[PDB]
């Protein structure tokens, strides 16, 4: 062992991504290079700081890789913001594929200081309520409602919730002191995040497209890698890319599935509603809305936003369609 990796994130070690790709990408990273790297996982934020800290702890070398929600950071990832618009992303797992794709064009200049394992995304966001069954638009309106970053904080705004930002490791503690209703995330990790039994009622949507989902990122030390033998990079490029943004993606989607079917079969507590078609499109409405408003603002800035959103919207179909 010439080499120790430490790899720190915000989730509990028995979240999906921990156990079913970390563990695994040890195993691989450990056995193809004969044991010349180690790689140690840190999960809870063991080795402090806050999860929107994350980034720079990478990029400056505090810890070798992170991995972390780009919009827990507001401001500073303008073109990743595209993937948290409204009814953009389908599965975890080819919204990944279209993720990794769109920052590998047009992100170069934005993660420079990180050589990027995976940049991906979680699978279909949803909304979770502790009381507050949401049937129709109107049971929304009032609700205190976390969202990861301010894109979806300005959607949750539009629907009529009066969002709170902050990260998803501080909502257990929020809702339990009557600060939040409910939160939008994924399902994949709401029984590792202990949230199961505090948001019992559920809502998600008709259709081919999920309600939002936000970019993430499996991000190196650039000074790490580039330090490493010429014979010992090449297994860190064996291990990244577009292909682990898919795996990652696709990990999430399982365990979504799993999770669903618990509360579908009442062997976990909890109510999953479905919008149909018509109250779908009502949403939908006000994230077309988002949508203009977000292109429009991107012109302004002096970046092409229809452009961003034509490639990301363009991406996330060929990667379902495949
Ligand atoms: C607990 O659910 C999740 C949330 C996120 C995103 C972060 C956020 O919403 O702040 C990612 C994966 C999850 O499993
Ligand atoms: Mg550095």
């Amino acid at each position: 062992a010439e080499y120790t990796l430490r790899l720190h994130h915000f989730f509990p070690a028995s979240a999906p991504v921990h156990q079913e790709y970390f563990l695994p990408w040890k195993e691989a990273i450990e056995k193809e290079s004969d044991g010349r790297l180690a790689v140690e996982l840190y999960p809870s934020m063991q080795l402090g700081g806050t999860p929107p800290s994350l980034y720079d702890q990478a990029k400056d070398g505090q810890v070798d890789i992170i991995w972390t929600v780009l919009g827990y950071n507001s401001g500073r990832f303008p073109r990743a913001e595209v993937f948290d618009l409204p009814f953009l992303p389908t599965s975890g797992a080819a919204t990944s594929q279209a993720a990794h794709e769109y920052a590998m064009t047009h992100m170069q200049d934005e993660l420079e200081g990180v050589y990027p394992i995976a940049v991906h995304t979680h699978s279909p966001g949803a909304l979770h309520t502790k009381e507050t069954r949401i049937e129709a638009l109107e049971d929304i309106e009032g609700l205190k409602m976390r969202g990861p970053s301010r894109l979806v904080n300005r959607y949750l705004a539009k629907l009529g919730a009066e969002p709170i930002g902050m990260p998803v490791a501080q909502a257990l503690e929020a809702l339990s002191r009557g600060v939040l209703d409910g939160t939008v995330i994924p399902f994949e990790a709401i029984t590792a995040m202990g949230l199961a039994d505090i948001t019992t009622e559920h809502t998600i949507f008709s259709g081919d497209r999920a309600l939002y989902t936000t970019m993430m990122i499996v991000a190196m030390d650039q000074d790490k890698y580039d330090a490493l033998p010429e014979d010992l990079q090449p297994i860190i490029d064996a291990h990244a890319g577009g292909r682990e943004a898919y795996r990652i993606g696709q990990i999430m989607d399982q365990a979504d599935h799993r999770q669903i079917l618990a509360i579908q079969s009442g062997e976990q507590p909890g109510t999953i509603t479905r919008l149909g078609s018509e109250e779908t499109a009502r949403w939908q409405a006000v994230g077309q809305e988002v949508v203009d408003e977000w292109i429009a603002e991107a012109e302004e800035k002096g970046l092409d936003g229809q452009m961003l959103y034509d490639d990301a919207t363009r991406l996330v179909e060929r990667y379902t369609r495949a």
